[PDB]
Protein backbone atom coordinates (compact mmCIF):
# COMPACT_ATOMS: atom_id res chain seq x y z
CA UNK A 1 0.00 0.00 0.00
CA UNK A 2 1.40 3.01 1.39
CA UNK A 3 4.17 1.67 2.82
CA UNK A 4 6.69 1.71 -0.19
CA UNK A 5 7.10 5.37 -0.75
CA UNK A 6 9.37 5.51 1.69
CA UNK A 7 11.09 1.96 0.93
CA UNK A 8 12.32 3.16 -2.19
CA UNK A 9 13.60 6.77 -1.19
CA UNK A 10 15.11 4.74 1.47
CA UNK A 11 17.26 2.48 -1.11
CA UNK A 12 17.56 6.10 -3.30
CA UNK A 13 19.83 7.21 -0.02
CA UNK A 14 21.75 3.73 0.19
CA UNK A 15 23.35 5.02 -3.11
CA UNK A 16 24.48 8.45 -1.23
CA UNK A 17 25.23 6.54 2.07
CA UNK A 18 27.05 3.84 0.08
CA UNK A 19 28.96 5.96 -2.99
CA UNK A 20 29.83 9.12 -0.89
CA UNK A 21 31.51 6.26 1.34
CA UNK A 22 33.59 5.37 -1.64
CA UNK A 23 34.06 8.75 -3.28
CA UNK A 24 36.00 9.85 -0.34
CA UNK A 25 37.38 7.07 0.63
CA UNK A 26 39.84 7.08 -2.73
CA UNK A 27 39.25 10.73 -2.57
CA UNK A 28 42.55 10.60 -0.73
CA UNK A 29 44.56 7.53 0.28
CA UNK A 30 48.36 7.01 0.00
CA UNK A 31 46.94 2.92 -0.20
CA UNK A 32 44.57 3.88 -3.62
CA UNK A 33 46.68 4.64 -6.60
CA UNK A 34 44.80 7.92 -8.95
CA UNK A 35 44.11 5.84 -12.16
CA UNK A 36 41.81 3.27 -10.65
CA UNK A 37 40.56 5.57 -8.11
CA UNK A 38 39.63 8.25 -11.02
CA UNK A 39 37.36 5.72 -12.55
CA UNK A 40 35.98 4.50 -9.09
CA UNK A 41 34.82 7.54 -8.34
CA UNK A 42 33.15 8.62 -11.55
CA UNK A 43 31.40 6.05 -11.70
CA UNK A 44 30.12 6.47 -8.15
CA UNK A 45 29.36 10.17 -9.12
CA UNK A 46 27.02 8.85 -12.08
CA UNK A 47 25.87 6.63 -9.39
CA UNK A 48 25.12 9.58 -6.45
CA UNK A 49 24.15 11.81 -8.99
CA UNK A 50 21.31 9.21 -10.63
CA UNK A 51 20.21 8.44 -6.92
CA UNK A 52 19.18 12.14 -5.89
CA UNK A 53 17.98 13.65 -9.48
CA UNK A 54 16.03 11.24 -10.65
CA UNK A 55 15.84 8.03 -8.53
CA UNK A 56 12.61 9.78 -6.67
CA UNK A 57 10.71 10.86 -9.49
CA UNK A 58 10.52 7.57 -11.02
CA UNK A 59 8.72 6.35 -7.58
CA UNK A 60 6.17 9.07 -7.78
CA UNK A 61 5.68 8.97 -11.60
CA UNK A 62 5.03 5.14 -10.79
CA UNK A 63 2.18 5.76 -8.08
CA UNK A 64 0.01 9.05 -8.39
CA UNK A 65 2.63 11.56 -10.12
CA UNK A 66 3.07 13.43 -13.26
CA UNK A 67 5.56 15.91 -14.69
CA UNK A 68 5.13 19.16 -11.91
CA UNK A 69 6.56 23.03 -12.65
CA UNK A 70 6.68 22.48 -16.70
CA UNK A 71 7.47 18.80 -18.62
CA UNK A 72 11.10 20.75 -18.33
CA UNK A 73 11.40 18.71 -15.45
CA UNK A 74 10.07 15.21 -18.07
CA UNK A 75 12.93 16.45 -20.05
CA UNK A 76 15.89 16.52 -17.66
CA UNK A 77 14.89 13.22 -16.29
CA UNK A 78 14.69 11.33 -19.63
CA UNK A 79 17.93 12.50 -20.42
CA UNK A 80 19.69 11.74 -17.38
CA UNK A 81 18.39 8.22 -16.85
CA UNK A 82 19.81 7.51 -20.18
CA UNK A 83 22.79 9.38 -19.56
CA UNK A 84 23.97 7.71 -16.53
CA UNK A 85 23.59 4.02 -17.93
CA UNK A 86 25.47 5.15 -20.92
CA UNK A 87 28.35 6.03 -19.40
CA UNK A 88 28.31 3.24 -16.44
CA UNK A 89 28.29 1.09 -19.23
CA UNK A 90 31.28 2.69 -20.94
CA UNK A 91 33.00 3.69 -17.64
CA UNK A 92 32.52 -0.26 -17.03
CA UNK A 93 33.73 -0.81 -20.76
CA UNK A 94 37.11 1.65 -19.94
CA UNK A 95 37.87 -0.22 -16.83
CA UNK A 96 37.84 -3.32 -18.92
CA UNK A 97 39.90 -1.94 -21.54
CA UNK A 98 42.31 -0.39 -19.03
CA UNK A 99 42.59 -3.84 -16.52
CA UNK A 100 43.14 -5.58 -20.20
CA UNK A 101 45.73 -3.06 -21.08
CA UNK A 102 47.71 -2.85 -18.30
CA UNK A 103 47.94 -6.75 -17.64
CA UNK A 104 49.08 -7.25 -21.11
CA UNK A 105 51.53 -3.80 -22.43
CA UNK A 106 53.11 -4.18 -19.03
CA UNK A 107 55.78 -1.15 -18.65
CA UNK A 108 54.70 0.50 -21.66
CA UNK A 109 51.25 1.48 -20.92
CA UNK A 110 52.50 2.17 -16.88
CA UNK A 111 54.15 5.07 -18.50
CA UNK A 112 51.24 5.90 -20.69
CA UNK A 113 48.80 5.61 -17.61
CA UNK A 114 49.43 9.01 -16.79
CA UNK A 115 46.73 10.46 -14.42
CA UNK A 116 46.16 12.82 -16.98
CA UNK A 117 45.86 10.42 -19.51
CA UNK A 118 42.72 8.37 -17.29
CA UNK A 119 40.94 11.48 -16.37
CA UNK A 120 40.82 12.47 -20.00
CA UNK A 121 39.40 9.07 -20.29
CA UNK A 122 37.03 9.90 -17.46
CA UNK A 123 35.48 13.44 -19.79
CA UNK A 124 35.01 11.50 -23.02
CA UNK A 125 32.94 8.85 -21.58
CA UNK A 126 30.30 11.75 -20.94
CA UNK A 127 31.07 13.58 -24.22
CA UNK A 128 30.03 10.71 -25.93
CA UNK A 129 27.63 9.06 -23.52
CA UNK A 130 26.16 12.99 -24.30
CA UNK A 131 26.13 12.24 -27.90
CA UNK A 132 23.76 8.90 -27.39
CA UNK A 133 21.69 10.42 -25.18
CA UNK A 134 21.20 13.24 -27.53
CA UNK A 135 18.11 12.59 -30.12
CA UNK A 136 18.80 14.36 -33.49
CA UNK A 137 15.01 16.56 -33.83
CA UNK A 138 13.26 13.86 -31.51
CA UNK A 139 11.40 14.84 -28.01
CA UNK A 140 11.87 11.81 -25.73
CA UNK A 141 3.12 22.68 -22.79
CA UNK A 142 0.87 20.72 -20.85
CA UNK A 143 1.52 17.48 -18.96
CA UNK A 144 3.39 14.94 -21.17
CA UNK A 145 2.72 11.73 -19.02
CA UNK A 146 6.44 10.88 -18.55
CA UNK A 147 7.25 8.12 -20.78
CA UNK A 148 9.47 7.53 -23.70
CA UNK A 149 8.36 6.99 -26.96
CA UNK A 150 9.38 3.85 -28.00
CA UNK A 151 10.75 4.50 -31.65
CA UNK A 152 11.16 1.15 -32.98
CA UNK A 153 13.89 2.57 -35.39
CA UNK A 154 15.73 4.77 -32.71
CA UNK A 155 14.96 3.07 -29.46
CA UNK A 156 17.13 -0.32 -30.62
CA UNK A 157 20.37 1.83 -31.63
CA UNK A 158 20.13 3.45 -28.38
CA UNK A 159 18.70 0.32 -26.34
CA UNK A 160 22.00 -1.25 -27.61
CA UNK A 161 23.95 2.07 -27.73
CA UNK A 162 23.34 2.20 -24.19
CA UNK A 163 23.91 -1.17 -22.70
CA UNK A 164 24.36 -4.07 -25.22
CA UNK A 165 27.41 -2.84 -27.17
CA UNK A 166 29.60 -1.30 -24.03
CA UNK A 167 28.20 -4.53 -22.16
CA UNK A 168 29.31 -6.85 -25.19
CA UNK A 169 33.01 -5.13 -25.06
CA UNK A 170 33.57 -5.22 -21.76
CA UNK A 171 32.36 -8.93 -21.34
CA UNK A 172 34.39 -10.30 -24.71
CA UNK A 173 37.84 -8.49 -23.17
CA UNK A 174 37.32 -9.95 -19.46
CA UNK A 175 37.01 -13.43 -20.95
CA UNK A 176 40.30 -12.64 -23.10
CA UNK A 177 41.90 -12.43 -19.06
CA UNK A 178 40.38 -14.80 -17.31
CA UNK A 179 41.74 -17.10 -20.13
CA UNK A 180 45.22 -15.14 -19.70
CA UNK A 181 44.78 -15.50 -15.84
CA UNK A 182 44.36 -19.40 -16.13
CA UNK A 183 47.43 -19.81 -18.56
CA UNK A 184 49.76 -18.33 -16.08
CA UNK A 185 48.54 -20.31 -12.90
CA UNK A 186 48.18 -23.81 -15.08
CA UNK A 187 51.55 -25.68 -14.51
CA UNK A 188 51.87 -24.78 -10.66
CA UNK A 189 48.18 -25.74 -10.17
CA UNK A 190 48.93 -29.14 -11.68
CA UNK A 191 51.65 -29.55 -9.21
CA UNK A 192 49.96 -28.19 -6.13
CA UNK A 193 46.82 -30.59 -6.84
CA UNK A 194 49.28 -33.35 -7.65
CA UNK A 195 50.45 -32.57 -4.30
CA UNK A 196 47.27 -32.97 -2.51
CA UNK A 197 46.26 -35.93 -4.55
CA UNK A 198 49.23 -38.23 -3.51
CA UNK A 199 48.68 -36.72 -0.13
CA UNK A 200 45.60 -38.52 0.22
CA UNK A 201 46.83 -41.54 -1.32
CA UNK A 202 49.28 -41.62 1.23
CA UNK A 203 46.80 -41.50 4.16
CA UNK A 204 44.66 -43.68 1.69
CA UNK A 205 47.11 -46.08 1.40
CA UNK A 206 47.12 -49.65 3.08
CA UNK A 207 50.90 -50.59 2.47
CA UNK A 208 54.62 -48.85 2.04
CA UNK A 209 55.29 -49.65 -1.53
CA UNK A 210 51.86 -46.92 -2.46
CA UNK A 211 53.20 -44.25 0.24
CA UNK A 212 57.04 -44.75 -1.26
CA UNK A 213 55.74 -44.34 -4.87
CA UNK A 214 53.15 -41.54 -3.97
CA UNK A 215 56.40 -39.99 -2.32
CA UNK A 216 58.79 -39.77 -5.01
CA UNK A 217 55.82 -38.39 -6.77
CA UNK A 218 55.43 -35.06 -5.24
CA UNK A 219 59.04 -34.68 -5.07
CA UNK A 220 59.06 -34.40 -8.70
CA UNK A 221 55.53 -32.16 -8.19
CA UNK A 222 57.34 -30.17 -5.66
CA UNK A 223 60.64 -29.64 -7.78
CA UNK A 224 58.37 -28.39 -10.26
CA UNK A 225 56.31 -26.18 -8.42
CA UNK A 226 60.05 -25.24 -6.95
CA UNK A 227 60.21 -23.31 -10.37
CA UNK A 228 56.83 -21.31 -10.97
CA UNK A 229 56.41 -17.56 -9.47
CA UNK A 230 53.41 -18.39 -7.34
CA UNK A 231 50.35 -15.51 -7.93
CA UNK A 232 51.09 -12.86 -5.06
CA UNK A 233 54.84 -12.97 -5.73
CA UNK A 234 54.49 -12.19 -9.55
CA UNK A 235 56.65 -9.46 -11.40
CA UNK A 236 58.67 -9.22 -7.62
CA UNK A 237 62.62 -9.86 -8.01
CA UNK A 238 64.17 -13.34 -6.88
CA UNK A 239 66.08 -10.36 -4.57
CA UNK A 240 63.10 -9.97 -2.89
CA UNK A 241 62.99 -11.96 0.51
CA UNK A 242 59.25 -13.30 -0.37
CA UNK A 243 60.23 -14.83 -3.78
CA UNK A 244 63.65 -16.28 -1.63
CA UNK A 245 60.80 -17.40 0.96
CA UNK A 246 59.26 -19.11 -1.88
CA UNK A 247 62.42 -21.20 -2.65
CA UNK A 248 63.69 -21.91 0.87
CA UNK A 249 60.43 -23.27 1.44
CA UNK A 250 60.01 -26.12 -1.38
CA UNK A 251 63.54 -26.98 -0.16
CA UNK A 252 62.50 -27.91 3.43
CA UNK A 253 59.78 -29.63 1.75
CA UNK A 254 61.45 -31.92 -0.25
CA UNK A 255 64.43 -32.49 2.69
CA UNK A 256 60.76 -33.64 4.43
CA UNK A 257 59.71 -36.02 2.28
CA UNK A 258 63.19 -37.44 1.60
CA UNK A 259 62.96 -38.38 4.89
CA UNK A 260 59.24 -39.68 4.80
CA UNK A 261 61.24 -41.58 1.95
CA UNK A 262 63.41 -43.67 3.76
CA UNK A 263 60.71 -44.82 6.49
CA UNK A 264 58.79 -45.90 3.73
CA UNK A 265 61.95 -48.32 2.83
CA UNK A 266 62.64 -49.14 6.33
CA UNK A 267 60.02 -51.12 6.40
CA UNK A 268 57.75 -48.36 9.26
CA UNK A 269 54.86 -47.86 7.04
CA UNK A 270 53.10 -45.77 9.70
CA UNK A 271 55.31 -43.34 10.49
CA UNK A 272 55.65 -43.09 7.06
CA UNK A 273 52.21 -41.62 6.74
CA UNK A 274 52.39 -39.71 10.29
CA UNK A 275 55.55 -38.09 8.52
CA UNK A 276 53.83 -37.00 5.58
CA UNK A 277 51.13 -35.14 7.49
CA UNK A 278 54.17 -33.29 8.57
CA UNK A 279 55.17 -32.56 5.30
CA UNK A 280 50.94 -30.95 4.26
CA UNK A 281 51.27 -28.78 7.37
CA UNK A 282 54.80 -27.38 6.41
CA UNK A 283 53.73 -26.52 2.81
CA UNK A 284 50.50 -25.02 3.65
CA UNK A 285 52.67 -22.91 6.39
CA UNK A 286 55.34 -21.84 3.65
CA UNK A 287 53.36 -21.61 0.32
CA UNK A 288 49.76 -20.98 0.88
CA UNK A 289 50.31 -17.22 2.16
CA UNK A 290 51.85 -16.88 -2.05
CA UNK A 291 49.44 -18.71 -3.89
CA UNK A 292 46.87 -15.50 -2.78
CA UNK A 293 46.20 -13.32 -5.88
CA UNK A 294 48.05 -10.17 -6.17
CA UNK A 295 47.16 -6.54 -5.15
CA UNK A 296 46.52 -5.83 -8.93
CA UNK A 297 44.55 -9.25 -9.46
CA UNK A 298 42.05 -8.18 -7.25
CA UNK A 299 40.89 -5.21 -8.11
CA UNK A 300 40.35 -7.10 -12.07
CA UNK A 301 38.45 -10.02 -10.10
CA UNK A 302 36.74 -7.41 -8.09
CA UNK A 303 35.75 -5.31 -11.19
CA UNK A 304 34.82 -8.84 -12.98
CA UNK A 305 32.10 -8.73 -10.03
CA UNK A 306 30.91 -5.97 -11.05
CA UNK A 307 29.90 -6.43 -14.46
CA UNK A 308 28.07 -9.42 -13.09
CA UNK A 309 25.95 -7.15 -11.75
CA UNK A 310 25.51 -4.57 -14.40
CA UNK A 311 24.80 -7.20 -16.36
CA UNK A 312 22.16 -8.96 -13.83
CA UNK A 313 20.50 -6.08 -13.26
CA UNK A 314 20.35 -4.09 -16.53
CA UNK A 315 20.00 -7.05 -19.23
CA UNK A 316 16.61 -8.17 -17.66
CA UNK A 317 15.23 -4.51 -18.15
CA UNK A 318 17.12 -3.66 -22.08
CA UNK A 319 16.23 -7.58 -23.32
CA UNK A 320 12.46 -6.99 -22.17
CA UNK A 321 12.42 -3.11 -23.52
CA UNK A 322 14.22 -4.47 -26.86
CA UNK A 323 11.60 -7.55 -27.50
CA UNK A 324 8.92 -4.31 -27.24
CA UNK A 325 9.62 -3.53 -30.34
CA UNK A 326 8.06 -6.60 -31.57
CA UNK A 327 5.92 -7.13 -28.70
CA UNK A 328 5.78 -10.59 -27.82
CA UNK A 329 5.41 -10.90 -23.69
CA UNK A 330 4.11 -9.10 -20.77
CA UNK A 331 5.02 -5.93 -19.70
CA UNK A 332 2.04 -5.27 -17.49
CA UNK A 333 3.73 -7.37 -14.64
CA UNK A 334 7.49 -7.35 -15.54
CA UNK A 335 8.12 -3.62 -16.61
CA UNK A 336 8.19 -2.79 -12.87
CA UNK A 337 10.20 -5.56 -11.56
CA UNK A 338 12.68 -4.58 -13.96
CA UNK A 339 12.62 -0.51 -13.98
CA UNK A 340 13.92 -1.24 -10.60
CA UNK A 341 16.06 -4.00 -10.81
CA UNK A 342 18.36 -1.67 -13.37
CA UNK A 343 18.25 0.94 -11.16
CA UNK A 344 19.21 -0.20 -7.88
CA UNK A 345 22.61 -1.65 -9.77
CA UNK A 346 23.98 1.98 -8.58
CA UNK A 347 22.99 1.52 -5.24
CA UNK A 348 24.68 -1.79 -5.08
CA UNK A 349 28.24 -1.20 -6.23
CA UNK A 350 29.90 -0.03 -3.10
CA UNK A 351 28.17 -3.27 -1.83
CA UNK A 352 29.84 -5.68 -3.62
CA UNK A 353 32.94 -3.42 -3.45
CA UNK A 354 33.62 -4.38 0.53
CA UNK A 355 32.30 -7.39 0.46
CA UNK A 356 35.33 -8.73 -1.47
CA UNK A 357 37.99 -6.15 -1.71
CA UNK A 358 40.29 -6.26 1.53
CA UNK A 359 41.18 -2.69 1.43
CA UNK A 360 37.75 -1.48 1.36
CA UNK A 361 36.08 -3.24 4.37
CA UNK A 362 39.22 -1.26 6.36
CA UNK A 363 38.67 1.96 4.38
CA UNK A 364 34.38 1.64 5.22
CA UNK A 365 35.27 1.36 9.31
CA UNK A 366 38.20 3.96 8.76
CA UNK A 367 36.00 6.83 6.88
CA UNK A 368 33.57 6.84 9.65
CA UNK A 369 35.68 6.74 12.61
CA UNK A 370 38.73 8.95 11.37
C1 LIG B 1 14.53 5.59 -19.02
C2 LIG B 1 14.60 4.08 -19.18
C3 LIG B 1 13.88 3.60 -20.45
N1 LIG B 1 15.99 3.63 -19.19
C4 LIG B 1 17.00 3.92 -20.25
C5 LIG B 1 16.90 4.64 -21.46
C6 LIG B 1 17.99 4.77 -22.31
C7 LIG B 1 19.21 4.18 -21.95
C8 LIG B 1 19.32 3.46 -20.76
F1 LIG B 1 20.51 2.89 -20.42
C9 LIG B 1 18.21 3.33 -19.91
C10 LIG B 1 18.03 2.62 -18.57
C11 LIG B 1 16.56 2.62 -18.32
C12 LIG B 1 16.32 2.97 -16.86
C13 LIG B 1 16.64 4.18 -16.26
N2 LIG B 1 16.27 4.08 -14.99
C14 LIG B 1 15.75 2.88 -14.80
N3 LIG B 1 15.78 2.21 -15.93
Amino acid sequence: TLTLVCLAGLLMLLTVFGNVLVIIAVFTSRALKAPQNLFLVSLASADILVATLVIPFSLANEVMGYWYFGKAWCEIYLALDVLFCTSSAWHLCAISLDRYWSITQAIEYNLKRTPRRIKAIILTVWVISAVISFPPLISIPAEPRCEINDQKWYVISSCIGSFFAPCLIMILVYVRIYQIAKRRTADLEDNWETLNDNLKVIEKADNAAQVKDALTKMRAAALDAQKATPPKLEDKSPDSPEMKDFRHGFDILVGQIDDALKLANEGKVKEAQAAAEQLKTTRNAYIQKYLRQNREKRFTFVLAVVIGVFVVCWFPFFFTYTLTAVGCSVPRTLFKFFFWFGYCNSSLNPVIYTIFNHDFRRAFKKILCR
